[PDB]
């Protein structure tokens, strides 16, 4: 197969390791730290106030809700591929796998129809 | 207390649920998926190739490396308060309902962002 | 649907809620532990050391394989209903709400069990 | 560090791969099955009705409760360590870190004060 996705503890999400390179973006901004060393290479960017991520944030931070500038929907998404069965199956992206514990796509996902904030 | 954070799956590395609002930042952008629905509301922004997660995309993604713009660092970091292995960028953490929670807001400590 | 599947970190196993009451088994046992609590309420039982759980716990401990003495295999396994990398054991299965579920009753299946 | 511990999708709880060997057990049994083959080489075995497992495994076949013949709780247990600050904490065995996404503990399970039903 070929994209990979590492699910999130606490949420029913999944990062996509399907790189979108040297894109610029606007949004509330979430730490990734890196817990061996303190570094933060990365953040995790949301871009509206709907999906899992967010209604775990506002439980987390109950003052995000009336802090937040962004919109209830800002339009991004996957198109989430049709069905067929006997598979195990992902919506956003359809056939999946487990490789020794990893998740792996039959897609890539940058080939699906998607619209992300730079399109 | 006052920051959970939630681990990433294949690598040490937490997203502290710490909201720095409406900040503009570049890099190299990852979807985050729900399982329910096809809509996508938040990304991983990469902002330097040492990070952890930079090392996991560079593994499933060979051809990365060459397309990225990103410097090897940044000096994004997290300083912990006033033997090393065992502890922490943000002092003490515990295992809770599935998450991690730490004693201290994250807001609070020493911390460096693209925005600083 | 009616089964549902928690996955196992690290391995490319899932525990079926499909419970077999009060049955007898012998082999390897690994505490389960809850975050909160140290009390125990249950075990994995490793039957044989084939499994995904055999191999994933001789990485991590390297003389348990001198020391156990299960079978290289024992004939328990799932058979599914009437290319073949994205099957399943079980049939269709669905990624929701942090678990899978399936479209069947595991006990439907043809199963090979230790109490069969 | 020595022991290592395995999180379960859908419940706070974890395999720790501390294995008491030949050991015989008696309880509600789920299989664990390898996706990859539809072998199974392992099973959950419950026993008792207190824990999150049984937790979510009574909101996902709910005639368990009345077909089980399990006790509230059997009484298998390790003694949580004290406390000792800065460290990464779970309750049951203490201090813990992450490796290249793994959860290790500084301590081996067996050498704490544990009861199990072989005991
Ligand atoms: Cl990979
Ligand atoms: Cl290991």
């Amino acid at each position: 197969g070929l994209t990979r996705y590492l699910p999130i503890s606490g949420v029913s999400s999944v990062v996509a390791l399907s790189p979108y390179v040297n894109k610029t973006i606007t949004g509330d901004c979430l730490p990734i730290l890196d817990m061996e060393t303190g570094n933060i290479g990365a953040y995790v960017v949301l871009v509206d106030q709907t999906g899992n991520m967010a209604t775990r944030l506002r439980a987390a931070v109950p003052g995000w809700s009336r802090r937040t500038l962004l919109p209830e929907t800002a339009g991004n998404h996957v198109t989430p591929p049709e069905y067929p069965w006997n598979s195990l199956w992902m919506t956003p992206v359809g056939n999946m796998l487990f490789d020794q514990g990893t998740l792996v796509g039959a897609l890539d996902f940058r080939s699906l129809r998607s619209r992300h904030p730079w399109s």
